[PDB]
Protein backbone atom coordinates (compact mmCIF):
# COMPACT_ATOMS: atom_id res chain seq x y z
CA UNK A 1 0.00 0.00 0.00
CA UNK A 2 0.92 4.01 -0.01
CA UNK A 3 1.80 5.01 3.26
CA UNK A 4 -1.35 7.80 4.24
CA UNK A 5 -2.64 7.55 1.15
CA UNK A 6 -6.34 7.13 1.74
CA UNK A 7 -5.80 9.80 5.18
CA UNK A 8 -4.27 12.22 2.88
CA UNK A 9 -6.88 12.34 0.24
CA UNK A 10 -9.55 12.72 2.30
CA UNK A 11 -7.76 15.73 3.68
CA UNK A 12 -6.81 17.66 0.07
CA UNK A 13 -9.64 15.77 -2.38
CA UNK A 14 -12.27 14.72 -0.35
CA UNK A 15 -14.72 14.87 -3.20
CA UNK A 16 -12.71 11.96 -4.87
CA UNK A 17 -14.29 9.59 -2.09
CA UNK A 18 -17.87 8.73 -1.89
CA UNK A 19 -19.49 6.43 0.70
CA UNK A 20 -22.08 4.63 -1.06
CA UNK A 21 -24.81 1.40 -0.13
CA UNK A 22 -24.34 -2.31 -1.32
CA UNK A 23 -28.05 -1.72 -2.74
CA UNK A 24 -26.09 0.83 -5.29
CA UNK A 25 -24.58 -1.49 -7.72
CA UNK A 26 -27.17 -4.02 -8.52
CA UNK A 27 -26.03 -5.01 -12.03
CA UNK A 28 -22.29 -3.61 -11.56
CA UNK A 29 -19.04 -6.48 -12.55
CA UNK A 30 -16.18 -5.87 -10.43
CA UNK A 31 -12.79 -7.40 -10.50
CA UNK A 32 -11.42 -8.11 -6.70
CA UNK A 33 -7.73 -8.69 -6.02
CA UNK A 34 -8.19 -12.01 -4.60
CA UNK A 35 -4.86 -12.20 -2.57
CA UNK A 36 -5.23 -9.24 -0.47
CA UNK A 37 -8.93 -10.75 -0.32
CA UNK A 38 -7.87 -13.75 0.76
CA UNK A 39 -5.02 -11.76 3.01
CA UNK A 40 -8.14 -9.82 5.02
CA UNK A 41 -10.08 -13.24 5.54
CA UNK A 42 -6.91 -14.74 7.08
CA UNK A 43 -6.45 -11.59 9.50
CA UNK A 44 -9.65 -11.08 10.41
CA UNK A 45 -11.10 -11.28 14.33
CA UNK A 46 -6.16 -25.82 10.34
CA UNK A 47 -7.99 -22.30 9.31
CA UNK A 48 -10.09 -22.25 7.02
CA UNK A 49 -11.02 -18.37 7.07
CA UNK A 50 -10.09 -17.94 3.54
CA UNK A 51 -12.96 -20.69 2.49
CA UNK A 52 -15.32 -19.02 5.11
CA UNK A 53 -14.99 -15.66 3.41
CA UNK A 54 -14.86 -16.64 0.14
CA UNK A 55 -18.17 -18.57 0.38
CA UNK A 56 -19.78 -16.07 2.32
CA UNK A 57 -18.79 -12.76 1.16
CA UNK A 58 -19.17 -13.83 -2.71
CA UNK A 59 -22.97 -14.89 -1.98
CA UNK A 60 -23.42 -11.59 -0.38
CA UNK A 61 -22.18 -10.04 -3.69
CA UNK A 62 -24.71 -12.10 -6.13
CA UNK A 63 -27.28 -11.72 -3.54
CA UNK A 64 -27.10 -7.90 -4.46
CA UNK A 65 -26.45 -8.18 -8.14
CA UNK A 66 -22.59 -7.96 -7.94
CA UNK A 67 -20.48 -9.62 -10.37
CA UNK A 68 -16.68 -10.43 -9.44
CA UNK A 69 -13.71 -11.56 -11.05
CA UNK A 70 -11.26 -12.95 -9.00
CA UNK A 71 -7.42 -11.69 -9.92
CA UNK A 72 -4.58 -13.54 -8.22
CA UNK A 73 -1.03 -12.54 -7.65
CA UNK A 74 1.50 -13.67 -10.14
CA UNK A 75 5.21 -13.62 -10.10
CA UNK A 76 6.46 -10.47 -7.56
CA UNK A 77 8.14 -7.73 -9.90
CA UNK A 78 11.54 -7.40 -9.82
CA UNK A 79 13.25 -3.87 -9.60
CA UNK A 80 16.85 -4.85 -10.19
CA UNK A 81 17.89 -7.18 -12.71
CA UNK A 82 20.88 -8.70 -10.13
CA UNK A 83 18.96 -9.84 -7.28
CA UNK A 84 15.84 -11.72 -7.24
CA UNK A 85 12.92 -10.15 -4.45
CA UNK A 86 10.53 -12.61 -2.82
CA UNK A 87 7.42 -11.11 -1.45
CA UNK A 88 8.60 -13.10 1.94
CA UNK A 89 10.91 -10.13 2.17
CA UNK A 90 8.09 -7.98 2.57
CA UNK A 91 6.72 -10.00 5.72
CA UNK A 92 10.53 -10.20 7.15
CA UNK A 93 10.72 -6.54 7.25
CA UNK A 94 6.88 -6.56 9.25
CA UNK A 95 8.78 -8.49 11.91
CA UNK A 96 11.54 -6.56 12.88
CA UNK A 97 9.15 -3.78 13.18
CA UNK A 98 6.65 -6.20 15.54
CA UNK A 99 9.42 -7.03 18.23
CA UNK A 100 10.14 -3.61 18.58
CA UNK A 101 6.72 -2.86 19.58
CA UNK A 102 0.70 -0.85 16.54
CA UNK A 103 2.10 -4.31 17.90
CA UNK A 104 -1.33 -5.44 16.30
CA UNK A 105 -0.79 -3.80 13.18
CA UNK A 106 2.34 -5.71 12.23
CA UNK A 107 1.22 -9.17 13.83
CA UNK A 108 -1.84 -8.55 10.32
CA UNK A 109 1.40 -7.84 8.14
CA UNK A 110 3.30 -11.48 9.40
CA UNK A 111 -0.07 -13.70 7.95
CA UNK A 112 1.18 -15.51 4.65
CA UNK A 113 -1.39 -16.33 1.63
CA UNK A 114 0.20 -19.93 1.30
CA UNK A 115 -0.09 -22.06 -1.85
CA UNK A 116 -2.79 -24.38 -0.11
CA UNK A 117 -5.08 -20.77 0.59
CA UNK A 118 -4.74 -19.83 -3.59
CA UNK A 119 -5.35 -23.70 -4.43
CA UNK A 120 -8.18 -24.03 -2.15
CA UNK A 121 -10.25 -21.29 -3.13
CA UNK A 122 -9.57 -20.94 -6.76
CA UNK A 123 -11.09 -24.73 -6.52
CA UNK A 124 -14.30 -23.35 -3.99
CA UNK A 125 -14.37 -20.27 -6.91
CA UNK A 126 -14.84 -23.01 -9.96
CA UNK A 127 -17.55 -24.96 -7.77
CA UNK A 128 -19.41 -21.52 -7.39
CA UNK A 129 -19.51 -20.73 -10.78
CA UNK A 130 -17.17 -17.89 -9.91
CA UNK A 131 -14.31 -16.49 -12.86
CA UNK A 132 -10.77 -16.12 -12.34
CA UNK A 133 -7.64 -14.78 -13.99
CA UNK A 134 -4.05 -15.47 -13.07
CA UNK A 135 -2.05 -11.64 -12.67
CA UNK A 136 1.31 -12.27 -14.18
CA UNK A 137 2.87 -10.16 -11.22
CA UNK A 138 0.78 -7.85 -8.71
CA UNK A 139 -3.19 -8.14 -8.79
CA UNK A 140 -3.95 -4.91 -7.76
CA UNK A 141 -2.43 -4.19 -11.37
CA UNK A 142 -4.38 -6.67 -13.47
CA UNK A 143 -7.69 -5.53 -11.55
CA UNK A 144 -6.71 -1.56 -12.68
CA UNK A 145 -6.20 -2.65 -16.23
CA UNK A 146 -9.34 -4.50 -16.50
CA UNK A 147 -10.96 -1.64 -15.79
CA UNK A 148 -9.36 1.01 -17.79
CA UNK A 149 -9.97 -1.57 -20.14
CA UNK A 150 -14.02 -1.28 -19.20
CA UNK A 151 -14.11 -4.95 -18.67
CA UNK A 152 -15.30 -4.44 -14.88
CA UNK A 153 -16.80 -1.25 -13.10
CA UNK A 154 -14.06 -0.71 -10.51
CA UNK A 155 -11.15 -2.78 -8.84
CA UNK A 156 -12.35 -4.22 -5.58
CA UNK A 157 -9.05 -4.10 -2.73
CA UNK A 158 -8.03 -3.03 -0.07
CA UNK A 159 -5.07 -1.77 -1.55
CA UNK A 160 -4.75 1.56 -2.26
CA UNK A 161 -1.47 1.12 -4.79
CA UNK A 162 -4.59 0.09 -7.23
CA UNK A 163 -4.97 3.73 -7.71
CA UNK A 164 -1.22 4.29 -8.25
CA UNK A 165 -1.40 1.09 -11.08
CA UNK A 166 -4.14 3.39 -12.98
CA UNK A 167 -7.60 2.11 -11.79
CA UNK A 168 -10.10 4.40 -12.23
CA UNK A 169 -12.17 3.53 -9.85
CA UNK A 170 -11.34 1.48 -6.68
CA UNK A 171 -13.92 0.09 -4.32
CA UNK A 172 -13.01 -0.34 -0.90
CA UNK A 173 -14.49 -2.50 1.83
CA UNK A 174 -16.70 -5.02 -0.25
CA UNK A 175 -15.70 -8.46 1.27
CA UNK A 176 -16.03 -6.44 4.78
CA UNK A 177 -19.88 -0.67 6.72
CA UNK A 178 -21.01 1.28 3.24
CA UNK A 179 -18.56 0.92 0.26
CA UNK A 180 -16.27 3.83 -0.13
CA UNK A 181 -15.27 4.17 -3.72
CA UNK A 182 -12.53 6.38 -4.87
CA UNK A 183 -12.07 8.23 -7.85
CA UNK A 184 -8.60 8.55 -9.65
CA UNK A 185 -9.78 11.01 -12.16
CA UNK A 186 -11.09 13.34 -8.83
CA UNK A 187 -7.77 12.88 -7.12
CA UNK A 188 -5.57 14.10 -10.15
CA UNK A 189 -7.06 17.05 -11.06
CA UNK A 190 -7.55 18.24 -6.66
CA UNK A 191 -3.89 18.06 -6.74
CA UNK A 192 -2.70 19.81 -10.13
CA UNK A 193 -0.60 16.39 -10.98
CA UNK A 194 -1.01 13.97 -13.94
CA UNK A 195 -0.42 10.01 -13.35
CA UNK A 196 3.08 10.23 -13.66
CA UNK A 197 3.55 13.40 -11.07
CA UNK A 198 1.16 11.39 -8.46
CA UNK A 199 3.23 7.94 -9.01
CA UNK A 200 6.52 9.61 -7.62
CA UNK A 201 3.85 11.15 -5.24
CA UNK A 202 3.10 7.80 -4.12
CA UNK A 203 6.81 7.15 -3.83
CA UNK A 204 7.77 9.95 -1.27
CA UNK A 205 4.78 9.16 0.84
CA UNK A 206 6.23 5.19 0.90
CA UNK A 207 5.27 2.21 -1.04
CA UNK A 208 6.66 -1.09 -1.00
CA UNK A 209 8.99 -1.08 -3.67
CA UNK A 210 11.15 2.09 -2.30
CA UNK A 211 12.26 4.16 0.35
CA UNK A 212 10.99 7.48 0.68
CA UNK A 213 13.08 10.52 1.54
CA UNK A 214 13.64 10.62 5.77
CA UNK A 215 13.09 13.89 6.69
CA UNK A 216 9.86 14.85 3.71
CA UNK A 217 6.36 13.73 5.45
CA UNK A 218 3.07 13.88 3.64
CA UNK A 219 2.14 17.98 3.12
CA UNK A 220 5.89 18.67 2.45
CA UNK A 221 5.54 15.92 -0.41
CA UNK A 222 2.25 17.13 -1.97
CA UNK A 223 3.86 20.59 -2.28
CA UNK A 224 7.36 19.66 -4.07
CA UNK A 225 5.62 17.09 -6.73
CA UNK A 226 3.12 19.84 -7.46
CA UNK A 227 6.06 22.24 -7.68
CA UNK A 228 9.10 20.42 -8.93
CA UNK A 229 6.80 17.93 -10.83
CA UNK A 230 9.24 14.60 -10.18
CA UNK A 231 11.62 13.11 -7.86
CA UNK A 232 14.94 13.63 -9.90
CA UNK A 233 14.42 17.50 -9.73
CA UNK A 234 13.22 17.58 -6.08
CA UNK A 235 16.58 16.02 -5.49
CA UNK A 236 18.49 18.14 -7.81
CA UNK A 237 17.30 20.88 -5.54
CA UNK A 238 17.21 19.08 -1.43
CA UNK A 239 20.49 20.33 0.92
CA UNK A 240 22.32 16.82 0.93
CA UNK A 241 22.80 17.71 4.73
CA UNK A 242 19.72 18.32 6.23
CA UNK A 243 17.64 15.78 3.77
CA UNK A 244 19.78 13.19 2.68
CA UNK A 245 18.18 10.68 -0.08
CA UNK A 246 18.50 6.81 0.64
CA UNK A 247 21.48 5.04 -0.31
CA UNK A 248 21.39 3.05 -3.76
CA UNK A 249 17.57 4.38 -4.17
CA UNK A 250 15.06 2.24 -6.76
CA UNK A 251 12.99 4.90 -6.71
CA UNK A 252 13.06 4.34 -10.89
CA UNK A 253 12.22 1.40 -10.94
CA UNK A 254 9.17 2.02 -8.66
CA UNK A 255 8.40 4.58 -10.81
CA UNK A 256 8.45 2.49 -14.12
CA UNK A 257 6.84 -0.68 -12.04
CA UNK A 258 3.61 1.77 -11.20
CA UNK A 259 3.86 3.43 -15.03
CA UNK A 260 3.65 0.21 -17.17
CA UNK A 261 3.37 -2.64 -15.21
CA UNK A 262 3.14 -6.42 -15.90
CA UNK A 263 -0.85 -6.90 -16.43
CA UNK A 264 -3.03 -9.60 -17.92
CA UNK A 265 -4.33 -9.07 -21.85
CA UNK A 266 -8.15 -7.81 -20.69
CA UNK A 267 -9.33 -8.62 -24.84
CA UNK A 268 -7.90 -12.60 -23.56
CA UNK A 269 -10.56 -12.14 -20.55
CA UNK A 270 -14.57 -14.01 -21.54
CA UNK A 271 -15.95 -13.30 -18.00
CA UNK A 272 -19.20 -15.73 -17.80
CA UNK A 273 -20.27 -16.87 -14.47
CA UNK A 274 -22.70 -19.93 -14.02
CA UNK A 275 -24.55 -22.16 -11.47
CA UNK A 276 -22.62 -23.80 -8.90
CA UNK A 277 -21.95 -27.54 -8.47
CA UNK A 278 -23.82 -28.02 -5.21
CA UNK A 279 -23.15 -31.65 -4.99
CA UNK A 280 -19.11 -30.95 -5.57
CA UNK A 281 -19.21 -27.83 -3.04
CA UNK A 282 -21.06 -30.00 -0.24
CA UNK A 283 -18.36 -33.19 -1.21
CA UNK A 284 -15.41 -30.32 -0.47
CA UNK A 285 -16.74 -28.06 1.98
CA UNK A 286 -18.59 -30.62 4.15
CA UNK A 287 -16.95 -33.81 3.07
CA UNK A 288 -13.08 -32.42 2.77
CA UNK A 289 -13.09 -29.52 4.85
CA UNK A 290 -15.67 -30.20 7.64
CA UNK A 291 -18.17 -27.63 7.08
CA UNK A 292 -21.74 -27.69 8.15
CA UNK A 293 -23.64 -29.02 5.52
CA UNK A 294 -26.97 -26.98 6.54
CA UNK A 295 -24.65 -24.06 6.02
CA UNK A 296 -23.30 -24.55 3.30
CA UNK A 297 -26.08 -26.05 1.27
CA UNK A 298 -28.04 -22.94 2.48
CA UNK A 299 -25.62 -20.98 0.94
CA UNK A 300 -25.50 -22.35 -2.20
CA UNK A 301 -29.29 -22.31 -2.59
CA UNK A 302 -29.10 -17.89 -2.10
CA UNK A 303 -26.49 -18.36 -4.81
CA UNK A 304 -28.48 -20.29 -7.22
CA UNK A 305 -31.46 -17.95 -6.73
CA UNK A 306 -29.52 -15.27 -7.11
CA UNK A 307 -28.74 -15.83 -11.13
CA UNK A 308 -32.14 -16.89 -11.56
C1 LIG B 1 -1.46 -10.77 -0.87
N1 LIG B 1 -1.13 -9.50 -0.22
C2 LIG B 1 -0.71 -9.57 1.17
C3 LIG B 1 -0.93 -8.29 1.94
N2 LIG B 1 -0.60 -7.10 1.12
C4 LIG B 1 -0.22 -5.89 1.71
C5 LIG B 1 -0.08 -5.80 3.22
C6 LIG B 1 1.37 -5.86 3.63
C7 LIG B 1 2.14 -4.71 3.67
C8 LIG B 1 3.51 -4.77 3.89
C9 LIG B 1 4.12 -5.99 4.10
C10 LIG B 1 3.37 -7.15 4.07
C11 LIG B 1 2.00 -7.08 3.84
N3 LIG B 1 0.09 -4.83 1.01
C12 LIG B 1 0.08 -4.87 -0.35
O1 LIG B 1 0.41 -3.88 -1.02
C13 LIG B 1 -0.30 -6.08 -1.02
O2 LIG B 1 -0.31 -6.04 -2.37
C14 LIG B 1 -0.65 -7.17 -0.29
C15 LIG B 1 -1.15 -8.33 -0.96
O3 LIG B 1 -1.54 -8.36 -2.12
MG1 LIG C 1 0.10 -3.81 -3.14
MG1 LIG D 1 -1.29 -6.98 -3.75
Amino acid sequence: GIQGLAKLIADVAPSAIRENDIKSYFGRKVAIDASMSIYQFLIAVETTSHLMGMFYRTIRMMENGIKPVYVFDGKPPQLKSGELAKRSERRAEAEKQLQQAEVEKFTKRLVKVTKQHNDECKHLLSLMGIPYLDAPSEAEASCAALVKAGKVYAAATEDMDCLTFGSPVLMRHLTALPIQEFHLSRILQELGLNQEQFVDLCILLGSDYCESIRGIGPKRAVDLIQKHKSIEEIVRRLDPNKYPVPENWLHKEAHQLFLEPEVLDPESVELKWSEPNEEELIKFMCGEKQFSEERIRSGVKRLSKSRQ
